[PDB]
């Protein structure tokens, strides 16, 4: 298997850390792809894929198959034993609607306020920006951490018992968070306590 | 079941489409959810829904589960034979990449467009509105409309031979697009062939 990236990506975090927890990242090669230089945007890459993001995960037999929530659900199914994205339809159900909401509500405004109210990526990236779109997803995401923090005063993890995909994203989210300077408020204390424990996990300790 | 939504809604059009392909329409008892006065946005419903938005699912025992995507994995998984979402790893990873795709490149795009750039449902409704990010939603949608044309000419379903998931999100998309008079354009032959298709599903045409 062959994944497009960059090491130091959010987004990309989400699918290295799964590798990690499916013990897999010896059977991926991973091809870096030149965000700084707007490698994602041109015409190579966006037939890898048409949506320009990374993570681009590509089998052997050249299949492409993009997107995070993909990405996750293909390598969790390999070992026929799903650890990430659940075994039961409630636990498919409950873990893909909080992956979603973490999407939604943190890592995606995040990113929005990257890419739109910050330099970004830089002005040859980033050709249009809408500053004022951009401040709005900041506060989107300041609320969002303060929903994950009400999570995660009744469970041990995102989706419940037990770790998954949606804790991920919503780690993949504070990493973006810390990358931009968006504070953690201190009264997030279940959340700051969360992710304190989840940066001891092997798969996101290696990463970080 | 019960699900919280409101009949004409094309995001509420996902779940019913999939519900009536699973044969589960009977189980399901609908809660109608008042768009127009704002209910989504008040704080009962929002308690059932942080994030504000129709369907959500209520289980026998409370369980809530929102979002199209997760309620879809839900249901698909219940009677242990999935038909939407995929059985192997490949169709688990291929239909949620096109689905993803579909949500951020059409549908997502359309639903911002409705919202931002026009009356959407109204002044009391939509708070705060973004024109000039509305329209750029607009331009998004329309490429979709092309690339998902680019697709339906190499495959007869969205995700490749078989329908799934990816196929309702699309129709979704095509659904919200008649709603606001977005036009699909002449030239995307192969996406106007599958929607008509499409429309003859018994699934879809009940709900049209």
């Amino acid at each position: 298997m062959i994944i497009y990236d960059t090491p130091a990506g959010p987004y990309p975090a989400r699918v290295r850390i799964a590798l990690a927890e499916k013990n897999m990242l010896s059977s991926v090669q991973f091809v870096r792809i030149n965000l700084w230089k707007g490698e994602h945007k041109k015409p190579e890459f966006l037939a890898k894929n048409y949506s320009g993001t990374v993570p681009v995960l590509e089998l052997d037999d050249g299949t492409l198959i993009a997107e995070c929530t993909a990405i996750t659900e293909y390598i969790d199914a390999l070992d026929g034993t799903p650890t990430l994205t659940g075994k039961t339809p409630l636990e498919k159900g409950v873990i893909h609607m909080m992956n979603k909401r973490a999407e939604l509500e943190l890592l995606d405004p995040v990113s929005v306020y990257f890419h739109h109210a910050t330099p970004g990526l830089g002005p040859e990236v980033e050709l249009y920006q809408n500053k004022e779109w951009g401040l709005r997803q900041r506060d989107k995401a300041l609320h969002g951490m303060h929903y994950f923090d009400t999570v995660l005063r009744e469970r041990p993890y995102v989706a419940g018992d037990s770790f998954s995909m949606a804790d991920i994203t919503v780690i993949a989210g504070l990493i973006f968070a810390a990358i931009v300077k968006l504070q953690v408020p201190e009264e997030c204390e279940a959340l700051r306590a969360w992710y304190k424990r989840m940066q001891q996990r092997p798969s996101v300790k290696k990463l970080l």
